């Protein structure tokens, strides 16, 4: 993915798409906060003549830009969206999606945590994902709950036609060698949850982190290394 869009190349408010395979793209957007600029990834998966969106692009502004970029580059309607955890980097644009007629989804756990946090709440509930190891089909992807990691509710998404594993914020890019936002993380369980992902999707060829550059399954071991090191940086 030498051409993969990087954080320093995208102005805040703009969205890039990157086609991974036939009918599979990532979306990349940047936002500035806490003194820095960060990239964020989501996924777009074609299903017939419609699109499934995985995660919004930061907030409302970026998510409007996302819908506009999808229209320009793909030109098919986004009919459903799934948010992979309750934080604003995953649900921040949910009301923009709802206003545009997109049916928004998340697990009951995500919906609950979003409400508590004061974050936008996806409309529909995804059933069958409440116990670690649970997997359910959703249109052209499989949704998997690996257990608590970056957050207690984090989901991962696999596209079996393309061998694409979207890890969300439970998986770090290689360039990140220190913990990111871990305020809601379960450090004790995070490596076990990663092990479940490895065991369930060992065939994955293209692994996309919540933020930054894609790679292969090596990203999973990398993330475990970072998480364990952070766990030991305690006192
Ligand atoms: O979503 C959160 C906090 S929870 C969270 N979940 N993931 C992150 C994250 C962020 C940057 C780099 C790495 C990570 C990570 O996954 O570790 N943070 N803050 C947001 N601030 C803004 C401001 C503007 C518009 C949208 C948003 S969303
Ligand atoms: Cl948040
Ligand atoms: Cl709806
Ligand atoms: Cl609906
Ligand atoms: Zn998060
Ligand atoms: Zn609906
Ligand atoms: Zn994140």
């Amino acid at each position: 993915s030498g051409e993969y869009p990087t954080v320093s190349e995208i102005p805040v408010g703009e969205v890039r798409l990157y086609q991974i395979a036939d009918g599979v793209w990532s979306h990349i957007a940047t936002q500035s906060f806490d003194g820095a600029v960060y990239p964020s990834n989501g996924l777009i998966v074609r299903d017939g003549d419609e699109l499934l969106l995985i995660d919004t692009a930061w907030g409302a502004k970026n998510t409007a830009a996302l819908l506009a970029e999808i229209e320009k580059q793909i030109g098919l309607p986004v009919t459903r969206a799934v948010s992979t955890h309750f934080h604003d980097d995953r649900v921040g644009g949910v009301d923009v999606l709802r206003a545009a007629g997109v049916a928004t989804y998340a697990s009951p756990s995500t919906r609950r945590l979003a409400e508590v946090e004061g974050n936008e709440i996806p409309t529909h509930s995804l059933e069958g994902l409440s116990s670690s190891g649970d997997a359910v089909r959703f249109g052209p992807v499989e949704l998997f709950y690996p257990g608590a990691a970056h957050s207690t509710d984090n989901l991962v998404v696999y596209v079996p036609s393309a061998s694409v594993l979207y890890g969300g914020c439970a998986i770090y890019e290689l360039s990140r060698t220190s913990a990111g936002n871990v305020a809601d993380a379960d450090l004790a369980e995070w490596p076990t949850s990663i092990e479940r992902i490895q065991q369930h999707y060992p065939e994955a060829q293209f692994v996309i982190p919540g933020h930054g550059l894609p790679g292969g399954l090596d990203l999973l071991k990398h993330t475990t290394n970072v998480v364990k090191a952070h766990t030991n940086r305690s006192v």
